[PDB]
């Protein structure tokens, strides 16, 4: 059931080489 | 012992219609 990327199911992690290197259209995790 | 809601024991979740709907006095996690 896709549900939008919130904080209530998204954690921080350090960089890994094999995550996704997203460019446009950004979680709100990952915003200003 | 009753305690402050704080992020040190607050955890965001998603939304449930068992949950309270606050409108005055809200936990800092719930304001802005
Ligand atoms: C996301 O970007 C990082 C860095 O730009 C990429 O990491 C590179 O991966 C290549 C291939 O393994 C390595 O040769 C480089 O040394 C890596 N750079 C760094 C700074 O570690 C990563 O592959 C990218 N991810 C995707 C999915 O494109
Ligand atoms: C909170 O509000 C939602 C949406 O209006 C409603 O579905 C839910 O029953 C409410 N819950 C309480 C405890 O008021």
């Amino acid at each position: 059931n896709p549900e939008p990327i919130t904080m209530a199911n998204a954690r921080y992690v350090s960089q890994d080489v094999k995550f996704e290197n997203l460019t446009n259209q950004l979680p709100p995790p990952l915003l200003n």
